[PDB]
């Protein structure tokens, strides 16, 4: 059972946590009550474990993808922001959190991946993917590599994959059809083709994963990576002289990212969903609320149109929204689970040799399928 007279809160171990623990920080004081921030392990599949079960925190944050699911498993209080609050955030930040006709969440920033590079190694950044290869070949010269990303999460090869045709849910008469998956069309299998030779031709290591690739850029091994804009703070720590520029095209396409709005939902069964409320719109969804988030790992275009008008002067902004703009918003269907299920385990297998790429995008096909 949930704890009345407190608030929990779960977010990603990569976004700025002891931000938010800081916006709880002054919500304690103001009020008395303990906000307690935590960022367990693949929280988007133990959220709703212990929520199924009554259980789990007040608050839980992630992009908006998986809140779907979360609502039709009845785990998510309907929010019931008035119409000035709502009139605070961008339109289409709210679109992203409406499930059957309801808003299930409130809409915190845009997420996109970028390309981020190192200046002093690739003054100019590869505009193709195709040029890559050749690229690690000069770089493996000064014992370093042209770019490391996370391989174990599909969301970071997903870009190539949908740039030459690869898709989620077919979208048609303004519904996803979800028994029309695109991962396994010509277009998904180039892109993940041309991931697999880069690892055949030894320009990346099927290993590579979330940590590994940011040690490799902050410590200046690597010439490129590609991440989220909670990313950028390590590497202003770091000092590597980066850009955040457009993703390469792939087969002359752009590349085409998810994009997710970081969202943040009420558990159903909270016994504090008056407390979530308050601190939800009126702490954390103000100027000074995002800003404390902000300063700890950057969330990208803010979905508080105040605050946002000071984020898109920077170019970083800027480039996150390019890219964006050339993706797709994710869908929230409860079917994005199975795909984002099935596009991992197809990915690692391709990559590590386990399968083939045609075996494993045919497989995720099946289990992506309804
Ligand atoms: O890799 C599958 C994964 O992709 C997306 O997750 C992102 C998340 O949106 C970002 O905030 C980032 O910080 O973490 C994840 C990448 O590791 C989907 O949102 C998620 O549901 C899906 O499982
Ligand atoms: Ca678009
Ligand atoms: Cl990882």
């Amino acid at each position: 059972k949930i704890e009345e007279g407190k608030l929990v809160i779960w977010i990603n171990g990569d976004k700025g946590y002891n931000g938010l623990a800081e916006v709880g920080h002054k919500f304690e004081h103001d009020t008395g009550i303990k906000v307690t921030v935590e960022h367990p392990d693949k929280l988007e599949e133990k959220f709703p474990q212990v929520a199924a079960t009554g259980d789990g925190p007040d608050i839980i944050f992630w992009a908006h993808d998986r809140f779907g699911g979360y609502a039709q498993s009845g785990l998510l209080a309907e929010i019931t922001p008035d119409k000035a609050f709502q009139d605070k955030l961008y339109p289409f930040t709210w679109d992203a959190v409406r499930y059957n006709g309801k808003l299930i969440a409130y809409p915190i920033a845009v997420e996109a991946l970028s390309l981020i590079y190192n200046k002093d190694l690739l003054p100019n950044p590869p505009k193709t993917w195709e040029e890559i290869p050749a690229l690690d070949k000069e770089l493996k010269a000064k014992g370093k590599s042209a770019l490391m990303f996370n391989l174990q999460e599909p969301y970071f090869t997903w870009p190539l994959i949908a740039a030459d045709g690869g898709y989620a849910f077919k979208y048609e008469n303004g519904k996803y059809d979800i028994k029309d998956v695109g991962v396994d069309n010509a277009g998904a299998k180039a892109g993940l083709t041309f991931l697999v030779d880069l690892i055949k031709n030894k320009h990346m290591n099927a290993d590579t994963d979330y940590s590994i690739a940011e040690a490799a850029f902050n410590k200046g091994e690597t010439a490129m990576t590609i991440n989220g804009p909670w990313a950028w703070s390590n590497i202003d720590t770091s000092k590597v002289n980066y850009g955040v520029t457009v993703l390469p095209t792939f087969k002359g396409q752009p590349s085409k990212p998810f994009v997710g709005v970081l969202s943040a939902g009420i558990n159903a069964a909270s016994p504090n969903k008056e407390l979530a409320k308050e601190f939800l719109e009126n702490y954390l969804l103000t100027d000074e609320g995002l800003e404390a988030v902000n300063k700890d790992k950057p969330l990208g275009a803010v979905a508080l149109k105040s605050y946002e008008e000071e984020l898109a002067k920077d170019p970083r902004i800027a480039a996150t929204m390019e890219n964006a703009q050339k993706g797709e918003i994710m869908p929230n269907i409860p079917q994005m689970s199975a795909f984002w299920y099935a596009v991992r385990t197809a990915v690692i297998n391709a990559a590590s040799g386990r399968q083939t790429v045609d075996a494993a995008l045919a497989a995720a096909q099946t289990n992506a399928a309804a």
